[PDB]
């Protein structure tokens, strides 16, 4: 913990280390690097296609060919990994979310293309039913319109397996179903996919910050599976379970509104810990920068906060801008 | 923490989430009006109201207008205001003498509020940059560096002038070393036994302060010194513990982390380690980015209470927030 | 630590190791140029460069040559130098007066560097043995023992002379009790408010110092006193905590563990318990044994960055290392 | 943890205990003894054979008969145990590492000879595939040249069993395969080898310090199984797993470059904890001593550091020299 | 502690116990001669040796005889002696003046030993009851209670007299509050900078002291006051922490728990919480009961090393033991 | 843990509470009561029989009828429980320790008699093979003379079951076999003896203090199962295992020489914790009291130490004397 060691003014003046750039640099506790950045990308069905997102200024949905073009720069900048989010055509959506495990679904096609062209680039696929359900709910519904836990997991498992077969190095189960990490881990192990990583969305909150992402993927009672914003202790039980079930990495979502949770998770478990700077966080910052209300320097400051809080890796729509600034 | 071997399917964390009643039972934290502090920008003159473009919905108010608005703040049960005077350009000087003028805006406003609303807490701002022509946070040496101890001598006089005006709380916001002890020693020696000191303990060198600078007219002074010689490096967490430990030893009744949401890990650490009354400032940048996104239709209004709930969950006792009135109103209902 | 019941085959720790990208994501620590301090050996005279056989690739440099080399150090972004003067035999005395001579090598070098490279940190060495004829680390009593408090009176004058020369940091390296407090009190009383003190807190009685002694010409004095009466016994871990606690109470801005790699457990304990800016010296012996093995072809060059990464993993904020330039160059690329 | 107890100069002067030899001796926190030393030995195939190792000055590879001769002195000095490393003849190397479990392999022959002649001397055998593969990799390779985890374990298990049958009191699995301690433990238990100790190489790093050992055994992507030098938290998960799987002792490797890891491991688990002062550490010290750059006293100082850090036992090529100095 | 889910039959704790070599490897603690302090009873006169019936094998020795025996103690490497003078009845007084007599037994013995055996540590006993006619541990008020502060004034003079005689360590054994600070302040003011103070910090009101009282002739004074007004209640554990914390703050270089084996939990707590040099006294009662049982043939001689190993396992750095010579001899072999 | 709270002389004087009996009584942290005492008793085969034990002054071996007589007083004094140790006739000793589970063995006969006459008195039976083996070793021997772990457990299990059938409320497995608590617990549960307590000898050391007990029971390499006196951390692993295996109470043995272990065990596990003040401890104290070297008050002081260290219950040959003093 912490021992103040009887430090007292004027013997102790904390301004001394702050006096010069060189000593500030020497004592600086944390630094952000390109190794910490994961770029989420919205993937379209077509060819030679890009779309602008109204609530995410500067962010484009990209067909796979456009994705391959942009990825050259992302690789050149040293961005270790992408998180793929397909924009599913409405005709492919169903009550059984079968498109989730379609070997020729966008996510699967995108993964195969990227694994071939950029063998060193990390590909993190999204294991979730809501891009594929007609109702846009995060799983299979019962008569009452409730999301069924275990039946939803059966689909997630087939989906995760389809992603491993496409070559994804990481699968990221994002729908907050209980026990899903264990079921997905059992299935990957039994199928011989020993080295496929599982990045669990462990402490994912029922948040208003997800607004712009719903515009991005075309999907605009979550309180029955996503966490209540008020709860902190509960996040520890979520992470403990996912680690026991075999997650290689655990995530807190949203990010900056939940930095205390990041801190508690890294302190308690000492495991690889990730944080999602969500679409609302990006849009809030971008909106204030374009309005000329905040300096562009808030981008790096916001990312530094994640590192200081204990995060190993950050999912951020700012990943390319950040990488550029870090280099130059 | 002990996980107690909890395992799916015996443990399913969705069961408590199934219904509103059980979510309510297990809910770990709640925000109330008792948690809110409203910062207010105070003009000289009479019948003055000015909109702040970078802070949509926030007005600078002359004192007469402040008193009128305060009726509604008190009616909503908001426990305290933090006063930030908008100092006329002509009253800035090298020596920051306006800081301790009994007829300064902060002193006049404090006297008016204390008389009109005796139960409303008034938190005054103990700082020199509103009163310096160069806009730096203290008195400069011949190298252009802020002199620590000389600045404190001015801060002390100012804090005493606030105590004399009736302020229940003084909040020293310029990051000078040892200033909490010096101000406390002066308050004690002068008989102001119960004047609270709310220390800005862990206050970071931040880009989130942009709109406040627009509100008080300081933005064009930013380049004329280096705030990194006293404000904390955003990278530093352990250092916050040392800041807080010193302010508690020096007599602070409350300790504060500034900025807010970008520093929620620091709020957590500070509350966990010291178990003291812990405050957090949701700064002008944070307000602006939320407001901009809400006005754009990019974010639902519900993000306001989500952002404030976060401060409570992280361990804060009170939150200085430009959303205080909007929040109290929703609460309230 | 809670293991969280992780069990093979559900948990396979090789999955994160499978690819470079995932290794990069989970990597816990990185070394940067911000972490490096270069010690330099400083000669009297002009156009002097001398190779040190027991430290392959290290040169003692006259000040003119130091300034020339410093251009490259600054260009690589190395934040600071630690200066070690090579005192002429004739300037050694019983009273160590050369320590505080404004025209001593350390003072002249500091003044030259501060003028030429204003942003480069200069860490001076506060110690008496470079200036004593007997080569012991302080002033001797009639029993041949180093007098604690009398030595401190000389160290104080020397630290003041460094502050007057412009040094941003003084580093008291002779293990006298209470010396941090005495030097700090003197700096404060004289107005050197911002002069940092980098305490050699947990400095051990070590055989790894051999080559440094060759560098500064002290090897033949080793037998003339007992360093074990002030330097720490290598067996003692708990004792380091007490050393550091005292130096922090006495005002050190940074605390240091010496030797480095053979004492990485101490770095860990010190960082864990105090959460303060923590420094480590990768001493001359450590440099020499790595260099000797690399030159022999017994070890790959990559051991340099491995050794330095270890300091970061153990909890060090900064590393004093004769590899600083070689490391910065690799980094850099 | 730690309470400074308001100790202050001049009331507290830490030099007082340092004043005289007798009080230094009284407060000395740790002492190295011969009980802490394990001697690694490189074992040749022949008779009347010894070889010098260019990068390990003073260290000889020894035929088993020479080993028996030298062991008399090691036993007389009180060295509790040897760690055997066979120097496999190139003709015995294969893709299936079958020589690993050959009842007449060097390790097995050496063990039987030593167990008979010096019944009280601890014998620690090396459970590893790399001395036996043609490719010198630490396991069985797939098409991509990747080391297969579970298939490699199947061989390790047969090897460990062959060592128990030869009489080894300890087997030491050194190849960083996940779950191998558990598999080896299952097999030893099922075969009735209840008392055979398992000394797990738990936190073994992807290190440059292993250079001279590769010269010693004739073997000059490890990053896919050996630990990244940057990682500390990760070492706790490695040790927790090996303890749960049944290790009687856990090891950190390299040694002095990883003393912080030794400290964390002993503090967290309070289990028998070992550390390997590797070939590079030995060569670095020996090179500087022979160059006359460092006093021979660094040997004892380096070993003292392991004790102070929390190690119960130390694998060190300095074991005989250290034992001699400790006695005389 | 984390159990790490270890479970039979995967974990069998008998495997490490199977052979001597593996037992040796995992052995957590060892006793060495460096851990031993021998208490010795010192007579006035010349050519005096007296057997102590309640302490079989222990002799009181005149100084000449002490010096002769000390040759063997030094040859075995025993680091220090604790001296306990057997004060002649005629030299006891109300004012305990004999305590600070430069010609007292303790002072004479210290001077003789320091000259003859310069490397042997001498720990003198700072206490008043050997010098009072009533045998109570300090100066009495008119109610028959030991006056705390007045007793300290005598203890200080005595500690100074020991420092002047050459003692490297003084050990204040009478349980007066604040005595460590007062003695340290006096030693510091007088220039005895390096005289160690070994505090009897947590010393209990014990029945195990019986035979020592026979050794020094105090048994018949026990009823003439109440030791429970300064010695600790055997029931109290938390209280020991407060005793030790105070003695460390007051400047003790070593802290001690008394009795020994009946208080091994206290040794553990004290070492765990303070991480300071920690000593334990295996008192006369403990020696006597072991000796009696060994002489009876009820216990094997091996219990001696078992009892001493316990002190090391519990966290002691050094052990004051009447078995020191017997132990060193076995060790040794 | 502990906060000194800046307490300083003369503001703090710890002698103040020590000034008067009443305040000493108020702050007294621990008190010994008759509820803390368990009396070990040596039980003979005959009728109207008692024997004196040379190395345990004042202690008698008693036939069951004499035991019943003495038990009236023990019950009247409030002693909660006895620990029975039969003195097995040499003719009943064997290589297979079959007498251990004889329904008419001394322990079984004694238990049935006491359970009937004093239904409220706790009876703690000894689950151990050494009173029943010809060789007096603590289990069944292999060819090498080593005590077999799992084969010894098979006998212990039958013995524990015979004690439950005789009515013993507690069985106390005293032989240091690994896993025995679990095996005994499995067997008691399967047989329907749900409420039979298991008092594990968890941290039992290879001690010289057991001498007089061996005289008492007629039995004068234990280092291969009993704990090395030097080891403390190891005791935590012993207790953790016994608790997981189902022990209702855990014990440290010897007692006063191991009070630090008592402290660590109670602090770490917060479980019912017992300590054995062994025969050597009793004889040492009794010998010094009879010699007139120590006051009889050491008896209470020695017992107080166990309470202060964290023990809930104490096995002590002083139980009747202590009970008498506590009452009067
Ligand atoms: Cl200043
Ligand atoms: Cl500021
Ligand atoms: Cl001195
Ligand atoms: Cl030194
Ligand atoms: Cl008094
Ligand atoms: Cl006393
Ligand atoms: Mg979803
Ligand atoms: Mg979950
Ligand atoms: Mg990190
Ligand atoms: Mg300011
Ligand atoms: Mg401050
Ligand atoms: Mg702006
Ligand atoms: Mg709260
Ligand atoms: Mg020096
Ligand atoms: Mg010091
Ligand atoms: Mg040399
Ligand atoms: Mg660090
Ligand atoms: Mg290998
Ligand atoms: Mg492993
Ligand atoms: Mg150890
Ligand atoms: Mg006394
Ligand atoms: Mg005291
Ligand atoms: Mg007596
Ligand atoms: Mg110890
Ligand atoms: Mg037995
Ligand atoms: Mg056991
Ligand atoms: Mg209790
Ligand atoms: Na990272
Ligand atoms: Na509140
Ligand atoms: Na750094
Ligand atoms: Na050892
Ligand atoms: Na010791
Ligand atoms: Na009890």
């Amino acid at each position: 913990s912490f021992t103040p060691a009887n430090r007292a003014y004027p013997y102790t003046r904390l301004r001394r280390n702050r006096r010069d750039d060189f000593s500030r640099r020497l004592v600086r506790e944390n630094v952000l690097t390109v190794d910490d950045l994961i770029l989420p990308v919205f993937v379209l069905d077509g060819v030679n296609q890009r779309e602008s997102i109204p609530s995410m200024p500067g962010v484009e949905r990209l067909s796979i060919d456009q994705l391959l073009i942009e990825a050259e720069e992302w690789v050149a900048l040293g961005i270790p990994a992408l998180a793929l989010f397909p924009v599913t055509p409405v005709e492919k959506k169903s009550l059984d979310a079968a498109e989730a495990y379609n070997p020729e679904g966008i996510a699967q096609r995108a993964t195969r293309a990227l694994r071939e062209r950029f063998p060193e680039l990390g590909i993190i696929t999204d294991v979730a039913l809501d891009p594929f359900t007609t109702h846009g709910q995060d799983g299979i519904l019962d008569d009452d319109g409730y999301v069924l836990n275990d039946v939803s997991i059966d689909v997630l498992v087939r989906q995760a397996l389809s992603h491993a077969e496409a070559g994804a190095q990481v699968v990221a189960p994002s729908d907050m179903m209980d026990g899903r990490i264990g079921a997905i881990r059992e299935a990957l192990e039994s199928a011989g996919h020993t080295n496929v990583r599982v990045m669990a969305y462990s402490a994912k909150y029922a948040s208003a910050y997800y607004g712009p992402f719903r515009d991005a993927v075309g999907s605009a009672n979550k309180a029955t599976y996503q966490m209540d914003p008020a709860n902190s202790d509960e996040a520890l039980h979520e992470v403990a379970a996912d680690l026991a079930e075999g997650a290689d990495m655990v995530m807190v979502k949203p990010g900056m509104p939940y930095l205390d949770i990041v801190r508690r998770v890294k302190d308690e478990f000492r495991a690889p810990t990730f944080v999602y700077q969500v679409s609302g966080e990006y849009a809030m910052h971008m909106g204030a920068i374009q309005n000329g209300w905040l300096a562009e320097s808030v981008i790096l400051e916001s990312l530094t906060a994640f590192k200081r809080a204990g995060a190993d890796g950050i999912l951020t729509y700012f990943a390319k801008q950040a990488a550029e600034q870090l280099r130059r």
